């Protein structure tokens, strides 16, 4: 309406800045509250301060691209002057793994387990279709909001997570048990290398959030896929699950399915789970 308008940049001042979230492991993130409109925030912030800026001015970027119900969607930036805001609504129960590992198992039980697999199937086939790639899908990644609704998300963590979770590689940080062996060995990543982690984070959901690949070292995964071993099948994980699971982790990239594929077969189940469960409550 006026020659700066922009119809993403909003006045900072709109947002109460509350507490860092995720104790630093998630980096510049804040709770906020978008005054006007009553809403409860997420806010990342870069904070002035020289060096960050292409990265956090690429993710707007991207962000501004990005609308799914089952990734995250962006509501606003500040990105005119220091600091800068990303900003976007705030999920409830915050990231998945930790909600996996925290939660009530008679609440999440296998039919809920099914739809939070599916909705991420449903956000990854969506940035397939864009031809995004994530690089680094994984639970501590995925958000959990009201009614085990979750969104796919990105932390940029490599950087921030403390732990063994990332490690160096290749000159980076590589989260290793979630990458794809062409990633590893020759630094390509694609929609078949988010596929590789998607089975990964299959593994992760079935176990309510175990660290992959338990007591194995990190430096003994490559050659351990070489040779064709794979996670076996988690207990009580259903065998059609592990064999998507299995399909995600051929070596071949070309070999594995893709979202769309694996979302159509993760709808049928959980539509399948549903109605056995409302068959099984529907006792009593
Ligand atoms: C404030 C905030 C800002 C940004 C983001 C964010 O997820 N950014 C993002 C950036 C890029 C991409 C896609 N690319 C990935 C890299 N790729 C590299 C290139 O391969 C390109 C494709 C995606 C994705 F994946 F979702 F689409 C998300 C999350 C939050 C949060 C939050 C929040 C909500 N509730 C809570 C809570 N309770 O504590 N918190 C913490």
């Amino acid at each position: 309406g006026s020659p700066n308008y922009d119809k993403w940049e909003m006045e900072r001042t709109d947002i109460t800045m509350k507490h860092k979230l995720g104790g630093g492991q998630y980096g510049e993130v804040y709770e906020g509250v978008w005054k006007k409109y009553s809403l409860t925030v997420a806010v990342k912030t870069l904070k002035e301060d020289t060096m960050e800026v292409e990265e956090f001015l690429k993710e707007a970027a991207v962000m501004k691209e990005i609308k799914h119900p089952n990734l995250v969607q962006l509501l606003g930036v500040c990105t005119r002057e220091p600091p800068f805001y990303i900003i976007i609504e705030f999920m409830t129960y915050g990231n998945l793994l930790d909600y996996l590992r925290e939660c009530n198992r008679q609440e999440v039980s296998a039919v809920v387990l099914l739809y939070m697999a599916t909705q991420i199937s449903s956000a990854m086939e969506y940035l397939e279709k864009k031809n995004f790639i994530h690089r680094d899908l994984a639970a501590r990644n995925c958000l959990v909001g009201e009614n085990h609704l979750v969104k796919v998300a990105d932390f940029g963590l490599s950087r921030l997570m403390t732990g063994d979770t990332y490690t160096a590689h290749a000159g980076a940080k590589f989260p290793i048990k979630w990458t794809a062996p062409e990633s590893l060995a020759y630094n390509k990543f694609s929609i078949k290398s988010d596929v590789w982690a998607f089975g990964v984070l299959l593994w992760e959901i079935a176990t309510y959030g175990m660290s992959p690949y338990p007591g194995i070292d990190l430096s003994q995964v490559y050659e351990l896929l070489e040779k064709d071993y794979r996670m076996e099948r988690p207990e009580g994980c259903p065998e059609k699950v592990y064999e998507l699971m299995r399909a995600c982790w051929q070596w071949n990239p070309s070999d594995r399915p893709s979202f769309a594929e694996i979302h159509q077969a993760f709808e049928t189940m959980f539509q399948e789970s549903s109605i056995s469960d409302e068959v099984e409550k529907e006792l009593g």
